[PDB]
């Protein structure tokens, strides 16, 4: 059942093992001993953990049987927060995907069996707090993509899937926050009101339940929260940054039926006005580790600023041949040579740190 609030209130947020494992690795190859030690500053700053792959869901009973153990010697409560992106013909607008499950090969029974399994961990760990992010770059392609002959392929698929982890989720009082872009993709004003019809009607057929508890914004990418001056790359867009895309969102899904709430991604954000095309997001040259994970948020919308994407770990190839290859990862402000997306990026981590806003501390 539901308890009342904001679901991160009162909650010590639980440390990926695996992302602690990645910066410490990190760091042993960092020569310079004061930028060493920003860097291990990194791994005490809370991640989601993702399950992009259906591998690693038996990898979720252990981090929950870790955060159980965690609660149970100290007495202070445990929230574990994880990313769900696995859906069947994944990221139907990009280039290339990543994603196992295809449509023409089972993928939507696939799909369901992963978040079964998923579940399955859940049920095995009633103690602890989960805060889940559903699917990053899925349905914000019904709003926007619909050009795409593999986006309107997708379109059921996409909703049927949502759905069903929302439904298996909140069974089992996991809190979620699912997957709505950024201010470049659907704040733009044309997109505001058939973004809010949209994430709307997912919350009704996903049954209403209190714990789909919102929407996630900039996933994996760079914009600012709250910038002074515009980057200039949002020319011809007036909701500049995230707290402009939520605040122009909020009121409507609100009027369409829904009072979601928000989480918002910062964790590359620390350096605005990178970018050359605002479509551009993979490894981008030059970002930053930005805001630190609080729950003192600009607006009573947003439960919490969180870092979801783990900084460091790659967005994709750079290598042209590979048979993942996607061009966004070949553009002119990408950082370069770059290893298979989800794999450590040693040269762009040094760059996170080194360019940290606020900085960073030894």
């Amino acid at each position: 059942v539901p308890s009342t609030g904001n679901p991160f209130e009162g909650y010590d947020i639980y440390l990926s093992p695996y992302y602690a494992e990645e910066v410490e690795a990190a760091a042993a190859m960092i020569d310079d001993p004061v930028l060493k030690a920003k860097a291990l500053k990194v791994k005490e700053i809370p991640t989601f953990i993702w399950f992009d792959v259906v591998r690693k869901t038996p990898d979720l009973g252990r981090y929950l049987a870790d955060a159980t153990a965690i609660q149970q010697r100290t007495g202070r409560k445990q929230l574990v927060q994880i990313v769900v992106y696995d859906l069947p013909d994944r990221d139907c607008a990009a280039a290339a995907s990543n994603g196992e499950f295809s449509l023409a090969d089972g993928g939507m029974e696939k799909y369901k069996d992963y978040v079964d399994r998923l579940a399955s961990e859940i049920r095995k760990y009633p103690d602890v707090r989960i805060v889940a992010v559903i699917e990053p770059d899925s349905l914000a392609n019904m709003v926007t993509n619909m050009n795409v002959a593999k986006c309107r392929g997708a379109e059921a698929a996409y909703k049927e899937g949502v759905i069903y982890a929302l439904r298996q989720l909140s069974a089992l009082g996991v809190y979620s926050y699912v997957d709505a872009g950024h201010a470049g993709w659907l704040g733009w004003n044309a997109n505001l009101a058939p973004s809010a019809r949209l994430f709307a009607q997912i919350y009704k057929d996903a049954g209403r339940s209190a714990f789909i508890r919102g929407l996630a914004t900039n996933v994996s990418n760079y914009n600012a929260l709250s910038a002074t001056t515009r980057d200039p790359v949002t020319q011809g867009n007036d909701n500049y940054d995230e707290l402009r895309f939520i605040n122009a969102l909020a009121p409507l899904l609100r009027n369409e039926g829904w009072d979601a709430k928000f989480i918002v991604d910062q964790g590359r954000s620390g350096v605005q006005n990178i970018r050359q095309e605002w479509g551009n997001w993979c490894n981008v040259y030059g970002a930053g580790f930005g805001m630190r994970p609080t729950l003192n948020t600009p607006s009573s919308a947003i439960d919490a600023i969180v870092w979801i994407k783990p900084g460091g770990e790659a967005d994709g190839t750079s290598d042209t041949s590979a048979p993942r290859y996607d061009t966004h990862c070949g553009k002119s402000d990408s950082h370069k040579p770059a290893p298979e997306a989800g794999t450590w990026f040693q040269e762009y981590f040094v760059n996170l740190v080194k360019n940290a806003n606020p900085p960073l501390a030894a």
